[PDB]
């Protein structure tokens, strides 16, 4: 039986109180697609992220439904709208059993709070110690002092930092000055230190601290480039597009000797598990940036193994078809 | 002096009689941009190709002029229309002296006609013997017999072939059957043998004859993929987009162990010389597919070294600004 059918689900997941993204997030709104052909089915998540995605939830819903209406009649071109392309391409890959299963469902811990308490937490980590910490909220001196404390405390810690383009050149300098140069190599990367990319490149070259691009990847005219100081790229599939485009970006990063990190756009557990599979497959030696499930009050449909959050089943979701 | 100025030229170059592309081409219509900032200038060619480019000459002219009007005020986003993106990005690269100069202005000879006469010509070739021959005009038996004759005649010849998606699986088989399996390795690649890409992939896997993608690269949803039988990709910048996108595609091809060939879209001598520079830079060990200048009755502005065609100078071209 080659018979095609499909369902599209619309949903809202309550966020934990206080989730910040410069702006608060109360609810995660999104969509699932389920595609079926004969005995097989595949799922994907279409959840554009407010303030990051160009498209809204409602625009994505429209494009998704139109795409599904075509697919039901036979193969068609992928959507270009990135959230929809991501979710549909994932569902297609599951249908054909070409998105691999994974042993490991990994995430770099996203950490905040009292520095000493974090030291205690990170020292008890098994395996390679990688954690992600936001910078650029406090002043630069405080950030540099705290990073230095963490790195001095745990000799095998490697920190990913993210300034979300907060800094001027001077603030980047004030930060770096407080990080012991003998530890700077264990900043695995600092995402988007400065307001402009040229200022970020100068920060990297001048301080020796490795940077990564994140927001930059979605800007018009971005190109993958090997350049002194850039050590990594952060690929957020929901903001990027198809699974194949994601794969092309990982490949581009690796060809240039750059680390490619698969990272969360605050997807539901369904999309997060798929990101975990993408990471285990395409970036097997890079822990992905997926530690956002614990910002949410529930899982849906597909479980992240080990999570104790309650699970909303398919039958409780709103159906559009 | 950081003062910006620009000129846009519109032109028509008469083609030699009988140039075929399933359809005749009388004239090559196109555009140049010249960008100047202080003491520096850069040039590029914007010449969409009828039947291949989505955009027309006139649509490209519009987009180019609008882009130039922005650039004159300061840096802006590149055009997305591929011919315009190519030409503008080339001009920008020249402005900053980031499109390298080249020693060699190379092209794989594009050959036709009596097989024996071609044998004589190719035997007198200095250096590595690579030539390109069209297939799929004659019947498949004739094509296979002639390819076999050429390869048997010249032991160090490597042929690039192009069927322009002419064949069914059966025609591909009729062709292959007449090529001695001991010589098939010296078909460097056969571009687009079959009407569908799946049929082309099966041709490659089943006959052992390497294929290349050309037209496929510009189709929606193309992805760069290592797969048995695909050995090369043909990148035509005018049909592709920016110099940076071209560079990304070469990089993608090389990461996958594929040959990347920079190829002509029947540009004027100006654009062809730039393609030659792109090839010497990005694909230093791959002779580019640039042997189309001798289809044209004149060069303009920039000379291909060694050509005896007359040169139309800048002062004879129509100016739009
Ligand atoms: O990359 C990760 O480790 C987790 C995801 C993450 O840090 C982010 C997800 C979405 C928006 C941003 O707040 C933030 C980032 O800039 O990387
Ligand atoms: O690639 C080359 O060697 C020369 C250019 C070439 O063969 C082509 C240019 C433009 C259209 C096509 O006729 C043809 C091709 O399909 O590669
Ligand atoms: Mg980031
Ligand atoms: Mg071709």
């Amino acid at each position: 039986s080659h018979m095609r059918s499909a369902q599209v689900y619309r949903w809202q997941i309550p966020m934990d109180a206080g989730v910040v993204l410069d702006r608060r997030l109360k609810t995660r709104d999104g969509l699932y697609v389920c595609l079926r052909e004969g005995e097989r089915e595949g799922w994907g998540e279409i959840s554009p992220l407010p303030g990051f995605s160009q498209e809204t939830w409602e625009e994505a819903q429209s494009v998704l439904l139109a795409w599904v209406n075509n697919w039901l009649a036979g193969d068609c071109e992928l959507p270009q709208m990135p959230s929809v392309a991501f979710g549909v391409s994932c569902a297609l890959a599951e249908l054909t059993d070409t998105l691999p299963q994974a042993a490991n469902y990994r995430a770099a811990p996203l950490c905040n709070g009292d520095p000493d308490d974090l030291i205690l937490k990170l020292a008890d980590m098994p395996g390679e110690k990688v954690a992600k910490v936001r910078v650029g909220l406090y002043e630069a001196v405080r950030d540099g002092m705290v990073v230095n404390l963490l790195l001095e405390a745990i000799p095998d810690l490697h920190l990913r930092l993210d300034a979300n383009r907060a800094w001027t050149p001077l603030k980047g300098q004030q930060f770096a000055k407080y990080v012991n140069p003998d530890y700077r190599d264990r900043i695995a990367f600092l995402e988007e230190p400065c307001k402009t990319r040229d200022d970020s490149r100068a920060f990297a070259r001048e301080t020796g601290i490795a940077i990564a691009w994140d927001e930059s990847l979605r800007e018009p005219d971005f190109a993958f480039v090997a350049e002194e100081g850039v050590r990594a790229v952060v690929i957020k599939p929901t903001l990027t597009g198809s699974l194949e485009k994601v794969r092309e970006q990982v490949q581009a990063a690796h060809a240039l000797g750059l680390t490619a990190v698969i990272s969360s756009s605050i997807e539901s557990s369904l999309g997060l598990t798929q990101l975990a599979r993408i990471a285990a497959w395409l970036t097997p030696d890079t822990i992905p940036g997926l530690d956002t499930l614990d910002l949410m009050q529930a899982q849906q449909v597909r479980r992240w193994p080990g999570s104790t959050l309650p699970v909303v089943e398919v039958d409780a979701l709103e159906r559009l078809l």
